[PDB]
């Protein structure tokens, strides 16, 4: 815009282009996201306007929402790096466990807050987790499907990452619950630990089958109602659950226990962010300083 001075393009966003910009007046540096149209949902803008109130230390602040012309501008507090880049940079050595624990703990605090205010993220992934030099990590770019939604891609040809999608979403459930976020965070937790994506599916069915191959094909015993789900097929292959210690070695039993609860198939059995915070895994949590190279 004109009130802002573009610094550089931070890339593509789940909905549009993103720029690092400076407010010519306040001099503050922000992330400016330009969103896609037939008049722009007057309901969406209200939804968005609601999130501006959602303030928490582990949630990227939505500073402003500006609807002008056929474009929508979202102004966010700026953070220099995302967890995906950080994980790639830590690939050879791995993120120290104390930092993994600190990040997981902060993300659960953020989720507990959002969920207590009936806000779902719905599209958690490493790239949507931002970090700073102070050791903080924050939840960004909430993709409320009931706030704007999502077409075939982001809005302009872009392979949607399904790696962190909960099974109920893949099985066609129409109503997402706070559980979908816990699932995604469990997938991220596993990835920070092993330094490899837990379920790197390349299609919706491959995503689902990779989950089944690891956690076992779900049945009525572990997930009541699963065989009645919209996209469930009795023809799904039946895979045996793999031993859990093979999945995120060499994570300790406290960690494996928490992860297993974050990855329960039944959304109703899946642990809540609030309850996960009380898990013994966090008895010795601290807040380390990451080695960030900006
Ligand atoms: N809130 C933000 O600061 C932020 C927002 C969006 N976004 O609105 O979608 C995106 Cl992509 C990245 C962000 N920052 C991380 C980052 C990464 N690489 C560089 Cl060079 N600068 C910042």
């Amino acid at each position: 815009m004109e009130n802002f001075q573009k610094v550089e393009k931070i890339g593509e966003g789940t909905y549009g282009v993103v720029y690092k910009a400076r407010n010519k007046l306040t001099g503050e540096v922000v992330a400016l996201k330009k969103i896609r149209t037939e008049g722009v949902p007057s309901t969406a803008i209200r939804e968005i306007s609601l999130l501006k109130e959602l303030n928490h230390p582990n949630i990227v602040k939505l500073l402003d929402v500006i609807h002008t012309e056929n474009k929508l501008y979202l102004v966010f507090e700026f953070l220099h790096q995302d967890l995906k880049k950080f994980m790639d940079a830590s690939a050879l050595t791995g993120i120290p466990l104390p930092l993994i624990k600190s990040y997981l703990f902060q993300l659960l605090q953020g989720l507990a807050f959002c969920h207590s205010h009936r806000v779902l993220h719905r599209d958690l992934k490493p790239q949507n987790l931002l970090i700073n030099t102070e050791g903080a990590i924050k939840l960004a770019d909430f993709g409320l499907a009931r706030a704007f939604g999502v077409p075939v891609r982001t809005y302009t040809h872009e392979v949607v990452t399904l790696w962190y999608r909960a099974p109920e979403i893949l099985l066609g459930c129409k109503y997402y619950s706070t559980a979908v976020d816990i699932w995604s965070l469990g997938c991220i937790f596993a990835e920070m630990v092993t330094r490899r994506a837990l379920f790197p599916g390349d299609s919706e069915i491959d995503q689902l089958f990779r989950i089944f191959r690891t956690l076992g094909t779900p049945d009525e015993v572990v997930w009541p109602g699963v065989t009645s789900m919209p996209d469930y097929k009795p023809s799904f292959p039946k895979w045996a659950r793999q031993d859990f210690s093979k999945v995120v070695p060499p994570l300790d039993e406290d960690g494996r226990s928490l992860l297993s609860q974050m990855l329960h198939y039944d959304p109703n059995k899946r642990i809540s962010a609030k309850a996960a915070l009380a898990h013994p895994f966090f008895q010795d949590v601290t807040k380390p300083v990451p080695h960030l190279r900006l």
